[PDB]
């Protein structure tokens, strides 16, 4: 039911057009692009506090790409290769970046010299490529990840590195909270960690179809890559030690989930700071004081722009009903309606998208009424969102109880686990599900093998 | 002399790092990225008035790419090809986009139905690829054009199309004028026009090395592509005619020239709206009322941010001289210095980057003093820039006189020309130069064959 809803809203709201001749690569239409634009603004505002945006190349040569042991093995047959330059065969294959470690790190080897240079914190929003699962999924599983934000950091000590992982996690919480997106943070099993890292911390959110979606990962690379690409630095004494690195990223999935999580029957419902417009003004007219209703709306439009609002005056010549539907299915948070009556009173009608509540405010200070309203809509959407998720995270003591709950209610399954490879794999097979990750807490007994369970683990069916 | 200057400033100012293992593909370092960021802001501000930003795929399949006659022949051996997906050979080659006509147009065939749909005006800033001339030139001739802005439009009548070409030209003038970049607008010879178009209008600017650089092109595609990709629309009567299209674009060259044209011995000199910082505050201190000088600067920083300034307080512990040099070689327009004296008077020292003029203003309204100063710096830079260029456009009546002037003074060569293929090619060979384009004006006699010259043509040695 969700799948269809999703696909339809993507088309109706004109977010992306999937009709491109190459499976797994979609086009961002104007509206979609605007949402992507605002989502990225929120993100960069956070990231730019302590990160320096850069922009590295798209292509990587075998020499560099395969310089890693596990990492190269992790994307082995998942990389696209350019082999010819025109009609001639390049004397060195070039791979489209799946992620940029092998692109930036050799460059980092150069940029890093003294401890005075560290720490360095960079990030970029580029397009990456990954040849994967025949099942192509709009903004969730694409071949061309059009909005891949990857951040990479460099530190002097393993200590600061771990500290960074913490900082990153806080950055994502803030990012997500701004989008009103709920999430579960866990430590992925050592066999799922980013190829070559020490460990991976992942953020998973819940889709309306009871399935889980990885919406962000942070990885502690320790000195593994440092040694691979020779990234050393001079200590205050005069020694040469390898740097400690971390990296983390998000993709178009962040946009997928904002659309999905605050979904609706009316269409899109987005956080005010993400919508293409925060306030759409709809003038009501039937050839009665029209010239006055209009000039009232225009005055308002201008007035709102000057206050810093992404406003749009819909003065098209169509029934106000159709207008309501359109801006509503597109996710505009606030609709301001003005007609002869209200007008001849110094007031208007403000309608919420998340609730539907129409209220009456005085155009004589409406600017502040709207801001409050916007703050209110996010909190509500964020709240509702969290309730809906937590109410789907269910505990299980029996491996059988799990299978029942998963199959019948979907959602997330909380449980105690020993944290062993074989035991974990066994759990997944028997339940046909994936172990998202762990959360260190008080002991217990592994839901499967009954041995001592040091971890609180989560389980669910993912994307 | 310029070449070296350029390469050195790119490194010293940390704009791009060219040390990437793949020739023709550079890395945008933090500082460079910021300039690129601001340059694009200026551009988008103009473009977003009547254009809708989108984002299409990077890869195009042979089927689509080769669907054109001349266009495919124009980029034939200039395209990079991905042939394998992992370790398996794709059953359909995919080419990295050199430009996106063959990527968007088939999609346009779908988006366009009724005349009610037209006109459509789109644009995107993506990365394109072109396998060309062994001579790789930073921001001027790269294999990965990291800042390729391409706009494509669709119209109902050939009339509006030409009208669009005019609109585009005005948009670029405004863009460039904002960057204080001078330019010559001409109609490229029909053998140099964009592959498949009706005609190409180009913007060329002059580099400090007396060479010309194409910094922008507008193309009128007529209905050539419309017919190739079947982009028809329903007329108000009920007929189905092919649409009239145009497209235009800029590249990293725009950034190259902003750096080059307002070059300097001290380093970079940029228009206030392009620099990473518009105002850098440098506090002068020698352990005398320090705590007061500092709190005075901080108050100022905050105060400027609130006014909308991209300000930076350099409170590092180093000699104010070194600071002056740094922010000066980086191109910051205004330096505000504060010391015990000036401070105990309610004033500070404001230094210009373009001139060097240091003045004294009252911190009690400095905000407005700076804005004026910024407006002044652009006008000066823009002016100086225009003088320098026009003073290098020299007329020639003799094909020999041309060779003398070109070889001795470089620059642009104005002349009357018949506008014939053979005659033009002959001119180029004999003078070892390129005919930039024409400008319809009063007749005369072709500098070469003495026949009737309908056009005013320009000549120069280009990049
Ligand atoms: N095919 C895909 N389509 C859409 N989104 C996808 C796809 N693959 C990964 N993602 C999303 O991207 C996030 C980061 O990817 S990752 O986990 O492989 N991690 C990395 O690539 C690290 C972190 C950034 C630089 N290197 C993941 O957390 C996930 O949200
Ligand atoms: N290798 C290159 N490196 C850097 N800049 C380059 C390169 N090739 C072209 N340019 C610059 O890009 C501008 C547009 O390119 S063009 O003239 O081929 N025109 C086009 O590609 C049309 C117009 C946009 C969509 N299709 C050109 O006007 C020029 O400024
Ligand atoms: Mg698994
Ligand atoms: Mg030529
Ligand atoms: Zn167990
Ligand atoms: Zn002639």
């Amino acid at each position: 039911e969700f799948s269809e809803w999703f696909h339809n809203i993507l088309e109706e709201a004109e977010i992306i057009d999937q009709r491109y001749p190459v499976k797994g690569m979609h086009v961002w239409m104007p509206h979609g692009f605007m949402i992507r634009k605002n989502t990225l603004k929120i993100l960069r505002r956070i990231l730019d506090r302590d990160h320096e945006e850069v922009l590295f190349p798209l292509l990587v040569p075998e020499d560099e790409l395969a310089k890693e042991a596990i990492h190269v093995k992790g994307f082995e047959d998942e990389v696209y290769w350019v082999t010819h330059g025109g009609l001639s065969k390049l004397q060195r294959k070039l791979a489209l970046r799946p992620t940029s470690e092998t692109v930036m790190y050799p460059m980092f080897a150069l940029w890093v010299r003294s401890h005075t240079d560290l720490p360095m914190r960079f990030y970029q929003v580029v397009n990456t490529f990954r040849y994967e699962t025949k099942h192509t999924r709009p903004l969730i599983r694409v071949r061309e990840i059009t909005t891949f934000k990857e951040a990479h950091t460099i530190h002097a000590t393993a200590s600061e590195a771990e500290e960074q992982v913490e900082r990153a996690v806080e950055i994502y919480k803030e990012f997500f909270n701004s989008l009103g997106i709920p999430y579960l943070i866990t430590r992925r099993p050592p066999w799922d960690k980013f190829p070559g890292s020490e460990y991976t911390v992942a953020f998973d959110t819940l889709m309306p179809d009871g399935k889980t979606l990885q919406i962000g990962t942070v990885h502690n690379l320790g000195q593994t890559f440092a040694r691979t690409f020779e990234i050393k630095f001079e200590t205050p004494e005069g020694d040469h030690e390898y740097v400690h690195q971390t990296c983390y990223g998000l993709s178009d999935r962040v946009i997928a989930s904002v659309i999905a999580i605050h979904g609706d029957e009316s269409g899109l419902c987005l956080p005010p700071d993400v919508a293409a417009h925060q306030v759409v003004i709809v003038p009501i007219i039937f050839k009665k004081a029209a010239e006055e209703v209009m000039e009232a709306c225009r005055e308002l439009r201008s007035r709102l722009e000057a206050a810093g609002f992404r406003v749009h005056l819909d003065d098209r010549d169509i029934r106000a009903g159709r207008k309501y539907y359109e801006w509503e299915m597109r996710g505009v948070p606030l609709r301001v309606e003005i007609g002869p009556r209200d007008l001849e009173k110094g007031a208007a009608v403000i309608s919420r998208r998340d609730t539907g509540e129409k209220v009456t405010a005085d155009l004589q200070g409406i600017e502040e009424t709207l801001r409050e309203l916007m703050k209110d809509i996010l909190e509500n959407l964020r709240t509702r969102a969290w309730e809906r998720m937590e109410s789907e995270i269910r505990e299980a003591e029996t491996l059988e109880e799990a299978s029942r709950i998963v199959d019948e209610k979907r959602g997330i399954i909380s449980f105690m686990w020993c944290g062993e490879e074989e035991c974990g794999m066994d759990v997944e097979e028997k339940v046909r599900v994936d172990i998202l990750g762990i959360q260190e807490e008080g002991s217990g007994t592994c839901i499967n093998c009954g041995r001592e369970a040091p971890y609180r683990a989560y389980l669910a069916r993912t994307y």
